[PDB]
């Protein structure tokens, strides 16, 4: 699974060929290599989840504001209202899904309609009805339950909240720089469940994403179909200000 196959919609191919001491907007995106034609029309990116034994998935939505420029007045107040409802318009990030390894322990404690388990799996995937129920007292909750990995230590669980505090303030930095409008874009956290994938790496994790053209876990920016290069217009305070909510969210955890 080195290649992923996105039906393309031109606004998010042309914010791929527009990007494509701060890291630079590409070096979180995944890697954009061409269009396939079926006619269907399919992105080809790498895949994230290459190189990870058992990845644990969370999807977190940017921004306060989830409508673009263009949005049609009817889907407008509909993304006024997802907003106003959730942690989206107060926090400026909502969770949208996770796909995770079960922690029996958390099971038996959510509710059944916020989850899909399977018969032929150790994954259960959490929906954005989960999300979207999330309050701004208890979000930060819902990402602890993310990490809360049954196979790895509390050390392991500890460095991977350090982790990822550093790669926020890394893309924090990055989006100061960054002159684009980014609407409904997500941040896809992935993390290697399986130890022995640890013990093969030695707990060495890289801050940055390797370079696929020339990890114990990964921060990445995806997600393009609303989004757009506004040179001269400034950073995008946006999506700004949910990475500022999860930097104080991820200080709590090492508190
Ligand atoms: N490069 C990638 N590698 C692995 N998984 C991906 C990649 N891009 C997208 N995904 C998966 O697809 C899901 C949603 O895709 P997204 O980019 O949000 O599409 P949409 O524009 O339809 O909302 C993500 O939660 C993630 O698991
Ligand atoms: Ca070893
Ligand atoms: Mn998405």
């Amino acid at each position: 699974g080195l290649l992923i196959f996105k039906p393309a919609f031109p606004q998010e191919l042309e914010f791929y060929k527009a990007i494509q001491g701060d890291a630079p907007l590409c070096s979180w995106m995944p890697t954009y290599l061409g269009v396939l034609n079926e006619s269907k029309q399919y992105l080809v990116l790498e895949n994230l989840l290459y190189g990870f034994s058992k990845p644990n998935i969370l999807d977190i939505k940017l921004g306060k504001t989830l409508y673009d420029s263009k949005a049609s007045l009817e889907k407008r107040e509909r993304m006024k209202r997802v907003s106003e409802t959730t942690t989206s318009g107060s926090l400026g990030f909502r969770i949208c899904g996770m796909k995770i390894q079960k922690n029996p322990s958390v099971l038996n404690q959510l509710s059944l309609e916020y989850y899909e388990e399977e018969a032929d799996s150790d994954y259960i995937f959490i929906n954005k009805l989960y999300g979207r129920s999330r309050t701004d007292q208890n979000v930060s909750d819902a990402i602890e339950l993310y990490f809360n990995n049954p196979h790895l230590s509390d050390a392991r669980k500890h460095q991977l909240k350090k982790t990822f505090l550093k790669r926020l303030q890394l893309f924090y930095n990055t989006m100061l720089e960054e002159e684009v409008r980014m609407i409904s874009s997500s941040l896809l956290f992935i993390y290697e469940g399986d130890p022995e994938r640890w013990e093969l790496l030695n707990d060495v994790d890289k801050l940055m994403r390797d370079d696929f053209i020339d990890s114990l876990s990964s921060m990445s920016l995806i997600d393009f179909a609303h989004s757009e290069i506004t040179p001269g217009k400034g950073y995008d305070e946006n999506v700004i200000e949910g990475v500022e909510t999860l930097l104080d969210i991820f200080m709590k955890f090492l508190e």
